[PDB]
DNA sequence: TTGAATCCTTCCCCC
DNA sequence: GGGGGAAGGATTC
């Protein structure tokens, strides 16, 4: 049948950093996100191994991060610049197979199943594309390898990082029963608990219960993409995939409720969205509302025609105003998404 | 305590 | 009964 192999840098951005000034190596690097709202106010994006080590992980505030590591290196984040590292790394992939996939800014699946007899031979292609990215880029990245795109995914989970890892049809069995199933690709804490008080602990376990069990607590969806992974009868292409939205938000100095006081936020997204817009044209508009106590709001609108900067202006004003009016909560992030592109 | 981009489920129109 | 689609909330990486 097919191999998949999955690429995926290791600590990206963090990594990035250390690439653009090498004097960073071997100490600890955690790349933030800053917030104005007050002094070191923020998230940490994500922080490289020896930081980590520690505990200052991704998700974070850098208020908590300051007080265990009080002395290693924060950097604010430049997406941009790892924007362009990631083109570059993911050109060299495209010259192992045209069947590339590009998941995020640091993943992607190739199907070297033609350029490939057997797995051995894999991880030997394996290796030439580590090799080959650290040569022309300098970043170190992990290589999953199995028969379809989520074991290959969990392949590489499992070797982080700066691995590879082969996971061939008897570690695939082994796995569908040994193998946590909060572990698996797409399920967030979120439904790996509603799957804990269902006994489903294990990828096999959704065997067990009937389907129409499953369809109503997780979802019709989740539950054939776990049933078909369970009975080894999972099998997605892998399919170039397009941006199908874009947007942009901001974190507000402070919490408000007045239109007037939220606009100028609210133009900032909308004026930086169609930058990265470059030359999309969107027909639908949605306006986000984070409200104070971390909760998401948002209201759109999609018309039959693409919409100009300056009605998507003009658009926003009524979403947001339509928000303050539904909702009573002040707001705490503001911002935009631009989809359904002409 | 920082974004971004893609699903899950109502719901309203109408053959 | 169900094709076709827009809205707002849910969930994931
Ligand atoms: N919780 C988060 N908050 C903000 N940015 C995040 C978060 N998680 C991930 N990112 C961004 C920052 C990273 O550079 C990139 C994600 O990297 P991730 O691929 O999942 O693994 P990584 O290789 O950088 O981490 P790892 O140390 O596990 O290998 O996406
Ligand atoms: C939205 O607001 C916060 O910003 C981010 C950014 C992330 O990745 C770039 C992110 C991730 C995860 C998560 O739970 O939260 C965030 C958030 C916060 C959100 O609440 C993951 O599991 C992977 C990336
Ligand atoms: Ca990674
Ligand atoms: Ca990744
Ligand atoms: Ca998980």
């Amino acid at each position: 049948h097919m191999i998949v192999l999955f690429v995926d840098f290791d600590y990206f951005y963090a990594q990035v950093e250390e690439v653009l000034n090498p004097s960073l190596k071997g100490k600890p690097v955690v790349v933030c996100v800053f917030s104005g709202r007050f002094e070191d106010s923020g998230a940490v994006a994500t922080a490289n191994y020896e930081a980590r080590k520690f505990g200052v992980k991704a998700g974070i505030p850098i208020v908590e991060a300051k007080k265990i590591l009080p002395n290693a290196v924060y950097l604010p984040m430049r997406k941009e610049v790892y924007q362009q590292v990631s083109s570059r790394i993911m050109n060299l992939l495209r010259e192992y197979s045209e069947k590339i996939e590009i998941a995020s800014i640091d993943e992607a699946y190739l199907d070297i199943s033609d350029k490939v007899r057997d797995y051995r031979e894999a991880y030997n292609l394996g290796l030439e594309i580590k090799n080959k990215i650290l040569e022309k880029e300098k970043i170190t990245v992990t290589v999953g390898i199995s028969k379809n795109k989520v074991f290959a995914k969990i392949a590489a989970d499992m070797a982080k990082p700066n691995g590879i890892k082969v996971i061939d049809d008897e570690e695939v069995k082994r796995l569908i029963r040994e193998l946590d199933i909060a572990d698996v690709p797409g399920i967030g804490n979120i439904t790996a608990e509603k799957l804990k008080k269902l006994g489903i602990n294990k990828l096999v376990d959704t065997l067990s219960i009937e389907f129409d069990k499953l369809k109503g607590m997780i979802g019709e969806a989740k539950a054939k993409y776990l049933i078909s992974l369970a009975r080894d009868e999972y099998n997605e292409p892998i399919r170039t995939r397009v941006r199908k939205s874009i947007g942009r938000i901001v974190t507000m100095k402070r919490n408000s409720r007045n239109l007037e006081e939220i606009k100028p936020y609210l133009f900032r997204a909308i004026e930086e969205s169609y930058y990265k817009l470059d030359k999309r044209i969107p027909k639908a508009i949605h306006v986000v509302a984070v409200t104070e106590d971390l909760d998401i709001v948002s209201r759109g609108r999609t018309f039959p025609h693409g919409i100009s900067k300056e009605t998507a202006y003009s658009e926003s004003v009524k979403l947001l105003q339509k928000i303050l009016e539904e909702d009573e909560r002040k707001i705490r992030r503001i911002g935009v998404r631009f989809s359904k592109f002409i």
